């Protein structure tokens, strides 16, 4: 019903997005950045979407360009899948507790592209989440949410109430956005 | 089912209110204060009420008296339309993002008349929203919410988390109250 | 018994005042400044005077001159109506609660022209109460009380204990002065 | 002439109130909370009312519910006994010195339900007045005055200027409210 | 009806006091301290007493002893003239504006001997009011009020809200006490 | 469907718990601590559970041990009644306004045992809620929530935004937890 397929070819990266809003959590994400894949899987699963992401980018330089472009394309796909935004709840928020972390996101679908991101500890501006592959810098979370809000043309407010672990803080923010989106896109029985 | 018609004649103003809780957003407000009309239209529409307001007051002096009396009558009408408050959710809250502003309202219908209003910037105590007609002073928002809570005999907590524009701050507060009321008045399937 | 009719013609404004101290609250005020009319009606009614005010002034410039001249003439009329001030209580004070505002005024009729005005919030020096007509600037309240005390040759002390709304603060100050005057002008049964 | 009988049955407590405004200090209070009985006796006696209070509540849990419900019913009874509030002074205040304590209360009967309570020392938020029976927590004084003002639909301002002993502070507040009410309900010879 | 004659002979001074509570302001005071005579005349006149004071003391040393003893005897006389304190208002307060000064006194006749004196500027602890005779030190005002309250066995609270001139501050305090006493000693028509 | 019966015998206390998640608010609690009974009744009723609690403990020493053990057993029962936690919403939050108090609780059922408790005033660490029986010390609220979260193996975040009365603060916290649990245990229609 509300589906979107977006292909975005640039110099930096080549992205393909497939999104269905009325899904069941069938998610398959591959971007070359493992932690970003983990986060997008959470975003897709907790929002009850159907999400397929195939991204190829210059991960030798760093993940910034791929992550940015993927977020832009995902935002575009979401905005297109919303369509006219007729007969939906249009307002959603969610608190996500993750151990010692509490995050909150509030969305307004009909509202104009705006993004406020507050509350993250100052040490998250130089934190890196690294494994066996391309690392993820937590200074990019604001960039990701801003890109998604700007390209979906929605109002997104993400707050971290408190939290210590950077993994938990990031994951909670993504889940909060996912659940706010899920609530906002539901049909309104009024 | 849950309807209320309130007529309030005083020296200062003459108010007529018609309210149905189980409505579809059919709103018609005329008070002689255009911005207050805008705000009441938002309140009625976002709460999914049926709201007709006809108010005549001494707008040559200022809008204070008309706005106060309208809020009192609207609160009375809401309280009467609730009736015994049997088999309703009784608890509602809503976050309303409006660009850079985030507002929150939480209600308790069965709770005794109480109103807490916090978070508004200090510059909103002397701000005026003015057009081609009778202006609206933002120092009256607290008065309006207090009057409505005191005459509906409900607990109303309105918070502004952050925000800059006075128009956005006011409009977000009214929408937050509307959506909290809407959630609180729904029948409880338990 | 204790009546006064004062006509004051100046370049700026033309004022006529009729005052009876032993009245019943028969008040008719017209100055071209609606909020000032409201305040003078409160002053006359809460002091149980008979008060007729007809004022014509240069309201195109601003209300300052008309308000100042009216206050001077009213003070003159009050002072003349007191006469010799023989066999009256001579001391009066009143607390006036108005919602969140608490004001207090204390008078000494036999005392020499003095006016102390304290307690008003700093934001009242640039606040405007505006409707559909000539606006009222709250920085003029001190001017009004000083003019009345200086021309009635009485001691007037007006205090605002606490308060937020400028309308309430102003109205409470006028009512406090009215009730203090009312108590002070009563005959002393001793 | 101005009498009221209020019976309020709830889950928590069962209250009966009998009040006459034009009384002579005939007071009989029994609530199961001895100190609250002492305070209500002072309230009734110093206001020159006729007051009969019979209250049964869950004092095994704590006195909060009984005290709250009694205050609500007393406020209702007072409001009903006032009636139309025609030809009364409508404004009353009283200073009550009690040893080292000075309290003040100011009322406005015609004014809308409002309660401001200021000045109490911070140590009164965790103070207990205890004897041989159910204790009295002084954090409930604000609750009591708010309940009475909210249910009588009057403006009540209670201030503690200074004071040390919690018994004296509480007793002075109750006496100040009683004397302010007494002055406010008198007929106005004007 | 309520009269008192007190003779107090000590080493330091010899005092005679004649007081009638139901008087008309017939005052004759002679203590050898002119300013103290002025203050006692104000106290007697503004309280509508009949007051005769004849005091002889060691004014060569200083006025302290004479002033103290006179205040003690006056307090004793007042306490005796009150008698059983049956059927009187028992509570009185008064604000006294005197130019730039505002003083307040509140009394409780039935209350136990207590005196609180607050608000006087710090420069009044070393100020002298001097003329052609024995000077008056303003550090004695607290002593005088304490002596009167302690010997009348009443509760006396005297506050100076604001003020600059020591003459005005002292005179306002005495007048405030006088008017509070006057109000408190009146019969209660209830 | 989702029921649990837990019997916990220790040296300190003997507890029996019966819990059904799909209930209608049929609550019967008896622990020997009246205020704790009140709080557990609120917890059971506002969560729409069926809750039977029979607790016998050493209330002669203090309520700590009984309250702690009851909370542990209740947490165990809840955790067992959840079972595999399959097909439930798994995330719930609730704002509870109670007069001047605003509390918030957010839960994550699948999340690992964690408890964050913030926002309570510092005076609640030495406050006692006492009636005619064993008193309740408010320093135990954190203990109770921690015990329940630790034994239910859920993530519980309880915040007090603002509040003055200790009774209201405690009651609001319990109701917030109840409503968050209620929302979290509902089946997910996705
Ligand atoms: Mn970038
Ligand atoms: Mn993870
Ligand atoms: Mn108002
Ligand atoms: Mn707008
Ligand atoms: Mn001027
Ligand atoms: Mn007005
Ligand atoms: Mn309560
Ligand atoms: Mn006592
Ligand atoms: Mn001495
Ligand atoms: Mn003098
Ligand atoms: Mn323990
Ligand atoms: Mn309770």
């Amino acid at each position: 019903s509300r589906r979107a397929r977006i292909e975005r070819r640039t110099r930096e990266s080549d992205i393909v997005i497939e999104l269905d809003l009325d899904g069941t959590g069938q998610v398959a994400v591959d971007t070359g950045v493992p932690f970003y894949d983990h986060m997008l899987t959470a975003l897709g699963s907790h929002a009850s979407f159907d999400l397929t992401v195939r991204a190829t980018g210059d991960v030798e330089i760093e993940a910034h360009h791929t992550i940015e472009d993927t977020a832009i394309a995902l935002g575009t796909a979401l905005g297109q899948a919303l369509g006219d935004k007729r007969g939906i709840r249009r307002f959603g928020d969610a608190f996500i507790p993750m151990d010692e972390t509490l995050a909150h996101a509030a969305v307004d679908l009909s509202g104009r592209p705006y993004c406020v991101h507050t509350g993250e500890p100052d040490h998250l501006q130089h934190t890196t989440i690294a494994g066996s592959s391309v690392p993820y810098h937590t200074v990019i979370n604001r960039h990701v949410f801003e890109s998604l809000a700007a390209n979906a043309r929605i109002a997104l407010h993400v707050r971290v109430l408190y939290g210590r672990d950077p993994h938990h803080i990031t994951e909670a923010q993504y889940k909060a956005v996912a659940r706010a989106l899920r609530q906002a896109v539901e049909p309104d029985p009024r």
